[PDB]
């Protein structure tokens, strides 16, 4: 940050340290001192008074721990971080650039701030501890006695001085020791117009001063809610935007030296099997709690107050704890979900080459766009308008003509032909939102063309995706994955002869609908025929007749590609002599093979889809008209979602709406060690000056000067890192910051290697490129005929969960039976969601599990709450469950994330009917997985559902790739062809893991809380059949998952009854809260400022509505609330 | 890679040369004439088999003088064998036997070029396995023909030597060890010379010594109308503030703002001219100077066309690049044991 911003933060920090009576640097003071003396004296009279959020926490602990040896009391006096930025300035010395404690190493960098915690990695084995005496404890969690939790929480507030020392004062004559607090309001329920108000719960981080960097970390992700002592920041005084729930997070690394014996835990001989399994017992009197490993302990129940103590300062624990408490609030609130998912609004784009005429339907006109948002448009005399809040967005009349050659946009208006210049950097929006912009190619800045982006978003949602399944790739742009090659021809003369023969073909009688014949008479190279038209012209289609498709199947692949190339680059200036413009080079008197346009080599776009067994890339050419889809990221890791009837139609089919609870993304650039590879990470780590960075090596100025003169390494970085190294190398030794971080040098470990968990907080793409986010929102509202001003959320369109696969190894189980893309009906889909199998950490029975919906390690509640709401979000919405494959396809076809990148492009080029799974199955595009015998044992492959076949590949990957029939081999579409034994072993591992995971719901008894669909599924997974004798094939069992069954069920209405009852309870509590606060005599001044008089009437109006049967009817189609928590 | 530059200057003099005979071209560096291609092989595995057999050849008995055979035992990929050594080894020579020169003639030019390529890029870390680093790509399931080093295509240097009758270029591969000669310009148009006995030996063969009477060169960037082609003139005309320019069209601020958004023409200029167009387009109408010159717009003639004699005074290369001039002077003095 600027030197001015840093002095302002330091000034605000000094004021607050002076209020607490703490030492602070000495660097007008006569002006504020009487105010400080006044505020100190007011504070000592009210000393040890808790803010409203801390009162809800303390009252919970005092009651929840009423029968314990200890009764922990929260820190009464803390350093309140009421403004954003304070935690940043406090996490580093004011006068130095380097801070070291027993738990963290912190550095002020040129490109941000670096924090290396004591432990560089997150662990899960025995980390999540839950106190008894509250809501039920899942079978996989560690069970901690309520009394032991009280002794831990009491010791958590007995922190040593070294842990209380602020980094801000580490170099001062006297250090400042204090507790710090940060209030945040993480989202739990997103805003849907006319359906839900955006609601958040309240969390209070209370950490010792030595953990200031953890407060900067979470403040950046979830925001800063301000001074908790002010009524404006009391979540209970605005209950309509509050879930009624309160979280609390204490960080206390010093707890890792507690002995199990001092905590009063039983000896191993006196402990139960659950305590022995959980390590909640000792053997030697020196045994540390949790055997020294990292742990967090957590206490919560149905009242809505969750209090978690984390004994480790690795930053992943802090953000995952907020995720846990958001999921805890969602289950207690009802009608909402917390998902471990990524997603993006995906707009398909095309290369429109040079000329394009707008094709806007009749129900979209610029005249209507203007009159609807004329306070937002500057209407120009030529007949177009400019978006005033963002002048780069330009609204073009319908039926306009776009030309890249003449670089103009022309239309007719006011009885005259109008022409404006087609500018690069503008977004030319049609009345329906269709966008035209100018772009040059990646490998030739002198090759320009038009790009057309559809305003019709295919909003993709990637939930329940195990680590390595490609969760974040759903929103990553596929542009950087482009591999560029050249056009090749064994004989260009004979190839051009066949192309000329192809051009002189009578194409008019090509249709299966014979009435469509004899109507199109445009030649191939006609101005009136587009590049996409020629491609559709030569692509076999069910719209063409049998004879024509045979004529097309007889066209050699080289001739077809050369014909498209001639069409791509043809110019009407050439007339009829187009042959002379395409030649091959003569090198050393020998004819070359690279097709050349006017001497220059033609550049072709390609993508890799997997690796050959030898390691080589499997490259495939994209269609000339393919352009990367525009991806507006909507989710990444922590997702708050809800299911309601569509906000534009109360009678419509329910939809899911999501928002990202995170505002900074905790990225891990694994491959940034390979220079130049991860372009985005290298840009993020070098172009910033405020970046939060963790688990990277601190580098000196001298190391930058040495790297600048290392020609090989230096030249391999992208330009941003090269510029950063240049800047740091030019820095003298007397210039701060002293340190910097390079994107390819992670934290050096004490054992020789480097950390495999490099981390940085990334600005969200929607915030780093805000113009494009505005463009998609304007274009999307025009596509829906909506006004430009206003919240217009887009529903989820496709749910495409990702899955990590692996071949078997010596101790790794076979998990490689899936092909690129599977479709699973709800029963088979939820065996996958419940299990979430992964080859990482494979247990003794099959493979490992990340828990239900991959939230196993991030859920303080029984998973069955999520499963009840999750199964409803598919049954009430008719959302199809898709499953893409990552890592491997069978034991021998490695694909990494190549297919994960293809899924958004695939679905974005498929319309609503195209993606309808009932017609896909009936038209032969999806094959049902069949059971088969192998070595006398029936292999239950049918649990995998449906998989795509080659007809799916040819028809729908033919909209992306030039030769789709070769993108996937038969061994990749039917992976059992690679190895039948390894395929059968994979299914066995899947069936055995289905058993272990479902059995956990019976050991902890939470299966009694499952709705009939989920309950019978668990019985089948764990025992082989349900209580009724149903298998997966039984029609009675599968009908439970249908929409009409759940709607007419009693257990669903009970979830809707429980939802209405809990909302009434929250509102009437908020009514009694506001009535009490306004009836206080001294609170009149704030009632006038916060308009609390109006807010109370809105509550009482909301209370009457939530009590009415009218609100009960609107709850139909939503997730409802868990009717019972035990 | 490393570049070796000999300190033994071969000073070239190009006098009495008619218009279009190439007077200024003798001091113009040939690096800009480079055309870059790739290595194509119709069958790489059949090609590497002949290269492997060529590597396993006993080259020790190749010399015409019998006293030289059985002395050099360096394999082709030996560290003690330079790239130039391998090129000379596989080139028919007077010093080689008829037994050996006949063998060299029988090697396919496709195989000889691949053998040089493996030698150029072989790392001793590879050990005996070098075939695994040279493959061909697979596009759309079909085998490609461009030889690739660890996946990346191999880039070859070429120069054009005339045109075919159909107008296509006659491109020819340069040796893998060829690097553009360093040229220090000594004369351009107005030369004063003298002939004396050598200044370091009054009893030696007389020599000619020249200097350039001009301190600025009156250049005619004929082909600067083709944007991006005449890189030097585009840099000379765009990056200066005191340049004497003649027979160009005076351009206005608004004309620079219009050319900035002419995406086709703008993207074709070299970066210096694109920078110049940016700076002029950002000027308010009250800021001076009022005019500017673009390297691709000569003076508009009243008839209709534009002037075919655009001109500007160019700083001499030895003054715009004083460092390389000093290097050549120091190196040339070491070559002659001069202080
Ligand atoms: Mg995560
Ligand atoms: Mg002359």
């Amino acid at each position: 940050m600027s030197v001015v911003e840093r002095r302002q933060i330091n000034a605000a920090i000094n004021l607050r340290l002076s209020l607490l009576g703490l030492p602070h640097p000495d660097s007008d003071a006569i002006l504020v001192e009487p105010l400080l003396a006044r505020q100190r004296e007011l504070s000592r009279r009210l000393k040890d008074r808790l803010s409203a959020p801390d009162l809800r926490i303390q009252r919970f602990l005092d009651d929840y721990l009423a029968d314990c040896d200890e009764h922990p009391q929260l820190p009464r006096t803390t350093l309140v971080l009421d403004e954003p930025g304070l935690a940043r300035g406090l996490s580093l010395p004011v006068d130095g650039d380097e801070f070291h404690s027993d738990i963290v190493a912190s550095y002020r960098l040129v490109n941000g701030v670096l924090h290396n915690p004591k432990h560089d990695r997150r662990t899960t084995a025995g980390v999540f501890h839950i106190s008894t005496g509250g809501l039920p404890i899942p079978q996989d969690k560690v069970e901690v006695d309520k009394n032991v939790y009280a002794r831990i929480l009491a010791r958590a507030f007995q922190a040593p001085d070294e842990e209380l020392a602020l980094p801000y004062t580490a170099n001062l004559p006297e250090q400042a020791h204090c507790w710090a607090s940060l209030l945040m309001r993480p989202t739990v329920l997103p805003a849907v117009p006319g359906r839900t108000t955006e609601k958040s719960y309240e969390v209070h981080f209370i950490v010792p001063g030595g953990l200031m960097c953890n407060l900067d970390f979470v403040e950046g992700i979830f925001g800063n809610a301000g001074d908790p002592y002010l009524p404006e920041n009391d979540a209970s005084l605005d209950p309509d935007s509050w879930t009624g729930h309160t979280g609390c997070v204490i960080l206390a690394p010093h707890l890792t030296t507690m002995t199990k014996k001092s905590l009063g835990m039983p000896h191993y001989d006196d402990a139960t099997e659950r305590q022995r399994r959980d390590g909640q017992c000792w053997r030697h009197e020196d045994d540390l709690y949790n055997d020294g490993k990292a742990f967090k302990v957590c206490a919560r129940d149905e009242r809505g107050v969750i209090v978690t103590v984390i004994a480790d300062n690795y930053f992943g624990y802090c953000k995952k704890e907020v995720k846990t408490q958001i999921s805890y609030s969602a289950n207690l609130l009802g009608g909402a979900e917390e998902e471990h998912s990524g997603g993006a609004e995906v707009y398909p784009a095309w290369n429109l080459n040079q000329d394009f005429t707008d094709r806007t339907p009749d129900d979209f006109t610029l005249a209507d766009v203007i009159s609807t948002n004329r306070e937002l448009l500057d209407v120009r005399p030529e007949g177009y308008a400019v978006y005033k809040p963002e002048p780069n967005i330009v609204f073009i009349p319908e039926h306009s003509h776009y030309s890249m050659r003449t670089q103009t946009i022309s239309w007719t208006a006011h009885g005259a032909e109008q022409t404006i210049k087609l500018l690069a950097g503008k977004h030319y929006l049609s009345p329906d939102g269709y966008r035209i912009h100018a772009k040059h190619r990646e490998m030739d800045a002198t090759q320009w063309h038009l790009i057309g982006t559809s305003s019709r978003a295919v909003t993709c949602h990637k939930p329940a995706t195990v680590s390595g399944g490609g969760k974040s790739e759903i929103s990553k742009s596929i542009s950087d994955a482009f591999v560029f090659g050249n056009a090749f021809s064994h004989d260009i003369d004979s190839a051009m002869d066949q192309v000329q023969a192809l051009f002189d073909t009578d194409f008019t009688n090509r249709f299966a609908d014979a009435s469509r014949n004899g109507t199109d008479h445009r030649p191939v190279l006609s101005i009136d025929r587009s590049l996409g038209s020629v491609i559709k012209l030569l692509t076999p289609s069910i719209q063409y007749n049998d004879e024509y498709n045979a004529f097309l199947e007889g066209i050699e692949p080289d001739v077809k590609e050369l014909a498209f190339t001639v069409k791509r680059y043809y110019l009407p200036e050439w007339g009829e002599d187009w042959r002379s413009h395409f030649t091959v080079g003569i090198m050393n008197g020998r004819h070359g093979n690279m097709v050349r346009l006017d001497g220059k080599k033609i550049i072709t776009n390609m993508l890799r889809v997997g690796f050959r067994e030898d390691g080589s890339w499997r490259l495939f050419t994209l269609r000339p008209d393919y352009s990367p889809a525009v991806k507006v990221q909507t989710e990444d890791d922590i997702t708050a979602s809800t299911v309601t009837p569509p906000w534009e139609d109360a009678e419509g089919l329910p939809r899911k709406y999501v928002t990202n609870c995170e505002h900074l993304l905790f990225q891990r650039p694994d491959d940034a060690i390979h220079r130049g590879y991860d372009k985005q990470a290298e840009f993020d780590l070098a172009s910033g000056t405020d970046t939060f960075i963790s688990n990277f090596e601190p580098l000196t100025h001298e190391q930058a000067r040495d790297l600048l003169t290392d020609v090989q390494a230096y030249s391999e970085f992208t330009k941003p890192v090269r510029k950063l190294i240049e800047r740091v190398a030019a820095m003298p030794d007397d210039q701060s910051p002293e340190f910097w971080v390079c994107s390819d040098d992670p934290r050096h470990l004490p054992d020789g290697g480097r950390s495999k968990n490099p981390r940085y907080l990334q600005v969200r793409p929607t915030d780093s490129n805000p113009e494009l986010t505005t463009v998609a929102d304007v274009a999307g509202k025009l596509a829906r005929k909506l006004p430009l001003a206003g919240h217009a959320p887009q529903p989820i369109d496709v749910v495409a969960a990702g899955r990590r696969n692996n071949p078997p190894e010596d101790k790794v189980p076979a998990l490689c039976a899936y092909n690129p893309l599977h479709y699973m009906e709800l029963p088979e889909l939820f065996m996958e969601y419940i299990s979430s199998m992964t080859g990482k950490s494979p247990s003794t029975t099959g493979a490992g599990s990340e828990g239900a919906l991959t939230k196993g390690p991030f859920n303080a509640l029984p998973a069955v709450y999520d499963l009840n709401a999750a199964v409803l979000s598919y049954a009430l919405t008719d959302y199809d469950g898709w499953l893409s494959s990552a890592g491997y396809i069978g034991p021998n076809a490695r694909v990494d994330h190549d297919i994960s990148m293809l899924i958004p492009e695939l679905f974005s080029h498929m319309g609503p009917n195209d993606r309808n799974t009932k017609r896909l199955i009936s038209e032969g595009y999806l094959e049902k997985m069949q059971d088969f015998d192998f070595d006398g044992h029936r292999v239950l492959a049918s649990r995998l559902g449906y998989r795509i076949n080659d007809r799916f590949v040819t028809h729908y990957f033919g909209r992306i790739f030039l030769h789709p029939d070769v993108v996937f081999s038969e061994e990749m579409l039917r992976p059992e062809l690679q190895d039948e034994k390894i395929f059968a072993d994979s299914i066995d591992v899947i069936v055995k893991t289905h058993q272990r995971v479902a059995q956990m719901y019976f050991d902890d008894g939470t299966v009694s809380l499952a709705c009939p669909p989920i309950r019978a599924l668990l019985e089948i997974m764990a025992h082989g059949a349900s209580a009724e004798g149903w298998t997966l094939d039984s029609p009675e069992f599968r009908k439970l998952f249908e929409r009409e069954s759940v709607l007419a069920s009693d257990w669903y209405a009970a979830r809707l009854d429980a939802k209405q009852a809990e909302d009434v309870k929250q509102t009437e509590e908020g009514v009694e809260r506001l009535k009490e606060y306004i009836e206080r005599p001294d609170s009149g001044s704030v009632s006038a400022r916060l308009h609390l008089a109006d807010r109370l009437r809105e509550l009482e109006a909301q209370l009457t509505y939530e009590r009415s049967p009218e609100y009960r009817r609107s709850l139909v189609g939503t997730l409802g609330r868990q009717p019972r928590f035990v």
